[PDB]
């Protein structure tokens, strides 16, 4: 009902009051809370005095910690080579605007961009590629011969696959990060456009380099140092010069400059714990104006009146990018540190750029003459996110109603960056770490002084609940300084903690490994489940035969001799539940491979898969809880469904089903003599068979050959630099706390009075070290069957916020490179 925006200056207050007066959003009233600086506004948000503000990207990290605890919620989206169905989305966005006579993009029936795009209000037309980028020069006004538009959509990867080393592309035609040459055994990493990254080519038999994912994005901004052409100094002569800065906490005014200076060995500085950055900067420059600074000389060149001087606020006339430009223009500094948004061609006669290679270049060369790329600022609120919905609704309705959000007659860059075109809602999972990305988050953490000093003799294990926390505390009290404990809420949280340097290693099931392998984490050890061969556990190096890995199989009855793999369409099937690997991952992936229609909702007849749509075919004949008529527990992803789990799917097969997609074990767990006493009392394993991929049948004991696929073992993973430091300690803690260890009467690693299946699965025999083979990490872990079946041997099969945070953003002037 109400949204309070915090303004840091008088001009922002005027713009916010103008928006309150002019922008009319139904059921939401805007309120303008005035503060004197950016930090005061962050504090007012922390105290519940305000609701949301806009922060520079560099200010995000310090915003996620005491005494602020804020999180980014609303950010400007960028265009990339990963945007699928961009035309339909942009047309829907344009049609949602309460305005007449604007450009609504035109798509075809399939949903792609029509090669010719016209602006109906003006009559102008132009040509456009697959991503909607205007072909240069094709803009024609009405009454003039139109430019004939061609069809430019064939990506570079598929075009290089033709006329042919054969590159590997994904399902969308993008370059896979890892390229493997078939003629000569070589592996390397490539750019988002296919350019080979240096230092990644590896001969055969050698472990390939881990390739990182790349996304090609456009409309990037940079941190630049502007100077006047009348001056003559270069970059390595900034010592003792007068400097103008946009702000002490902004990337384009401080952080990028600090990074470049410390890498070029120009700034005499010890460390964040030994000396503050501001002291080294005060000793570096002579007199400067750096808004928000705490050293007097770094505030001498500012023009703010008494009580307004050197504040992170437009009350200081030298604050911001345009403030730093005015600082340079009025001859109070020799170099301004700002963002490429403040550049213009009207300044290309008096001003130029100061590049870190000790040369000067004109402004238009800012892509080759900068201090680094600057990510877009974001609208942040309290981490508890008690107002995110109202703020989002207000901003979205203000954008749809064409309110003056990103411009003002009172000034520039007020409330938001003027360069902003559109604000979108971020996923609730996005914190400062997910917003900045792994590398940039670690850079901010090291710059602020929170960089963890790694210890090569202590492993920080990450837990997912209080029971695992208790077991880990036992292990830490009994380990003698070798094991410490961190707490998280889920395995993905532990992966995030490891990527942030807050933890060291954690155990993950297979369904969590993909993202973990996408972010550069390597499997340190793996659980061994062979309960009949202790050989590999008693002495390392013993060649293991079976790792105890489960094998997904399609179990049928000997009675029905008409169910083969090539006629499972329309048959009644049973699943353990939506999400399970052997129950609803291997079979659905296989079916989606062979049947190009790709519709499991209509593939089977009346299948029973707990967790699907209660009205769909995947939820029929599921008897949910026999003696509970006061509730409707059909298709429940819990034990309230009698056909849930391995035993539940086996009962579904026994009672009403034809085939069950289950691990190979349940057949022996509910037949023979080892069986329950309800529906499997006189059942035998010799009355069932397994369906093989070639369309034949096999006995149940033939699961090592007649199987759908194999499941990789749960992997205990860590970072690369910690690999050699983890495994050792594991061994050191296994021979003491394993199943046949020296101190197994003090703590058993694979059992606990605190709970079942804590830290590791309680049926684990031991932890075998990962033998790194010279092939792809994804392949080496999953197995080429599993890889090619589930993820199609592609790094683009899944997309999440964590994967985006582990992706390099390759800037480019356009996506026209195809
Ligand atoms: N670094 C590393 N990696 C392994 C390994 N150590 C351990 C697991 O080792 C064990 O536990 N012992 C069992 C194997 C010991 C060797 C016995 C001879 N077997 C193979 O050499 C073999 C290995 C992997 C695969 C695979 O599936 O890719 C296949 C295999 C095929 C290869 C090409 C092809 O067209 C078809 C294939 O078809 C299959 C069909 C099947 O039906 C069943 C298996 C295959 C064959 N843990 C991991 N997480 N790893 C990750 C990947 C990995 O497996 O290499």
């Amino acid at each position: 009902k109400q949204v309070r925006w915090c303004a840091i200056s008088d001009l922002e207050q005027k713009k916010c009051n103008d928006l309150v007066g002019s922008c009319n959003v139904p059921d939401i009233t805007l309120v303008c809370v005035l503060r004197s600086s950016t930090e005061d506004c962050m504090t007012a948000i922390k105290d519940g005095q305000a609701d949301a503000m806009f922060l520079d990207s560099g200010e995000v990290y310090e915003a996620s910690k005491d005494p602020y605890n804020l999180k980014p919620i609303i950010a400007e989206p960028y265009s990339s080579n990963r945007d699928l169905q961009k035309c339909l989305k942009e047309r829907q966005q344009a049609l949602a605007k309460k305005m007449i006579g604007h450009y609504i993009p035109q798509c075809d029936e399939k949903g792609n961009y029509q090669p010719q795009q016209c602006h109906g209000s003006t009559g102008h037309c132009w040509c456009v590629n697959a991503m909607g980028e205007k072909i240069s020069g094709t803009n024609t006004p009405p009454g003039q011969t139109r430019a004939t538009c061609e069809r430019h959509e064939l990506p570079k990867c598929l075009k290089e696959r033709q006329v042919a080393f054969v590159p590997q592309c994904d399902e969308k035609g993008n370059y896979e990060p890892q390229q493997f040459h078939g003629s000569t055994g070589y592996s390397w990493c490539v750019n988002a456009i296919g350019e080979e990254i240096a230092g990644t080519k590896t001969p055969p038999g050698k472990i390939p380099a881990t390739c990182q994912k790349h996304d090609l994005v456009t409309t990037c901004h940079y941190a630049v140092a502007m100077v006047k052409k009348s001056s003559a100094f270069q970059f390595n002569q900034l010592k003792g010069k007068r400097s103008c800065h946009s702000g002490v906490s902004k990337t384009d005014g401080w952080k990028a400059l600090v990074t470049v200076l410390v890498e070029k060995k120009l700034l005499s500085w010890d460390g964040p714990a030994k000396e503050s950055i501001q002291r080294a900067m005060s000793k570096f420059f002579s007199v400067s104006c750096i808004p928000g600074a705490t050293q007097t000389n770094l505030c001498k060149q500012c023009k703010g009146e008494e009580g307004k001087n050197c504040k992170n606020s437009h009350d200081e006339p030298y604050y911001g990018n345009y403030g730093a430009f005015r600082c340079l223009k009025e001859d109070m500094g020799d170099v301004a540190f700002l963002r490429s948004t403040a550049l213009s061609d009207e300044h290309s006669e008096v001003y130029e750029l100061l590049c870190p290679d000790n040369t000067r270049k004109p402004l238009n060369k800012y892509k080759e003459c900068n201090l680094g790329t600057v990510p877009a600022g974001t609208v942040v609120t309290r981490k508890i996110s008690d107002k995110t919905e109202d703020i989002n609704n207000f901003l979205m309705e203000a954008q749809k109603r064409q309110c003056k959000l990103f411009s003002s007659a009172h000034g520039k860059d007020l409330m938001f960056d003027d360069s902003t075109l559109q604000l979108a809602l971020l996923s609730s999972e996005v914190d400062a770490f997910l917003y900045l990305g792994v590398k940039l988050f670690h850079a901010m953490k090291a710059l602020t002084g929170d960089a963890h000093l790694p210890s090569k003799n202590k492993v920080r294990w990450c837990t997912i609940n209080k029971l695992e926390k208790m077991k880990c505390d036992d292990w830490s009290a009994v380990s003698g300084g070798a094991i410490a404990c961190t707490e998280a809420s889920c395995p993905k949280g532990c992966v995030k903690q490891i990527l942030k340097g807050e933890a060291d290693a954690v155990k993950l099931e297979v369904q969590y490994m993909y993202e973990a392998l996408m972010c550069g984490l390597l499997p340190a050890v793996e659980e061994y489940h062979n309960k009949d061969d202790f050989g590999p556990c008693k002495t390392p190096g013993s060649p293991y035969t079976d790792f105890g890995t489960l094998r997904a199989v399609a179990l049928v009855k000997k009675s029905n001799k008409d169910i083969n793999w090539n006629n499972i369409k329309g048959k009644k099937s049973c699943h353990t539940g939506v999400g399970d690997i052997a129950g609803w991952v291997i079979p659905v992936s296989l079916i989606r491979r062979q049947n190009d229609n790709s519709d499991i909702d209509s593939f089977f007849g009346e299948s029973c898969a707990p967790g699907s749509d209660t009205k769909s075919n995947l939820c029929k004949l599921c008897i949910g809880d026999p003696k509970n008529s006061a509730a409707n527990t059909k298709c429940s992803l819990s034990d309230k469904e009698a056909y849930y789990g391995n035993q539940g799917a086996f009962r579904c097969l026994v009672e009403k089903g034809d085939v069950a997609f289950v691990p190979h074990t349940v057949v022996f767990e509910n037949t023979d003599g080892k069986n329950p006493a309800v529906w499997a009392k006189n059942l035998k394993s010799e009355d069932f068979e397994l369906l093989c991929l070639d369309g034949s049948r096999a006995p149940v004991s033939n699961y090592k050959s007649c199987k759908l696929s194999g499941i990789p073992p749960p992997a205990i993973v860590t970072r690369e630099e910690s690999i050699s430091d983890v495994v050792r300690i594991v061994a050191n803690q296994q021979s003491l706390y394993g199943r046949k260890g020296f101190e197994k009467d003090m703590f058993q690693l694979f059992s606990s009075n605190k709970g079942n299946n804590l830290l590791f699965n309680d049926n684990t025999q031991c932890l075998i070290t990962f033998d790194r083979q010279p092939k792809d990490i994804m392949e080496d872990y999953f197995g080429k069957p599993y890889y090619t079946t589930v993820y199609g041997a592609s790094r683009s099969a899944m997309s999440s916020e964590l994967i985006s945070a582990c992706t390099i953003k390759h800037c480019s002037n356009s996506l026209e490179v195809l």
